[PDB]
Order: structure tokens, then sequence, then C-alpha cells
């Protein structure tokens, strides 16, 4: 094996993980404490915790770009988990809130949006 930081992810394997379903599904279960988590797994689950609950105030910039890439794929793709993930993890909906509005603002509207534009 060839991975002396297995705890340690970079913007490909993170567009990996966010184009197949079963890898996504099983880093969400990861995040969302209802299973068990690689250790990349745990630095991401970290700062996009982090992200949600105080706008990953602990975050460096290119962590926060990370958790966001993320977050922009799961509003666009996967409300209903971007919605378990807040529910658990956003004291009352301020970082939930300000993420779709800077998804919306990068051309990532929710599809909802999308419909009633072209509706």
């Amino acid at each position: 094996v060839d991975e002396k930081y297995p705890s340690k992810y970079d913007n490909i394997d993170l567009d990996e993980i966010l184009a197949n379903k079963r890898l996504l599904t099983a880093y969400v279960n990861c995040i969302m404490e209802r299973g068990k988590c690689s250790p990349e797994g745990k630095e991401l689950k970290e700062h996009l915790v982090d992200a949600i609950e105080t706008g990953c105030s602990k975050c460096t910039e290119a962590q926060e770009k990370g958790a966001y890439k993320v977050i922009e794929h799961l509003i666009q793709n996967e409300l209903d988990t971007w919605h378990e993930l807040t529910d658990k993890y956003d004291s009352s909906g301020k970082w939930r809130k300000t993420y779709e509005d800077r998804a919306r603002a990068n051309g990532i509207v929710i599809p909802e949006l999308e419909h009633h534009h072209h509706h």
C-alpha cells in the first residue's frame, strides 16, 4: 500500500467520494456517527462538522474549501442528507442558510429553485 497519510484527502479523492453513491453513503454514515470512519473520513468529519457548527472558524482556508466542495455537492444532489447534517449540527440554522446562499451565488441552486425559474 502506497499511502503514509491515510487520514488525508485532496480535491480529487473528494471528487471520487462525491461521484460514487455508495462511497458517499459510507462517508456520510461516518460523519453522522452511524458508521465507522476511515482516517480521511475522521479528518473530513472534523472540518465538515466545524463548517456547520461555526462556519469553519477552526479551519484553514483550504480545509473550509474542501468542506464547502462537500456541502455544495450535497445541496445540489442530496438535499435530504444536507438537512440531516444541519439537523444534527446547526444549533439553529445559520450555516444551513449561509452555505445554501453561497451555493446559489456560485450558480449551484437547489433543484426546486431551478424548477420555479423554468416554470
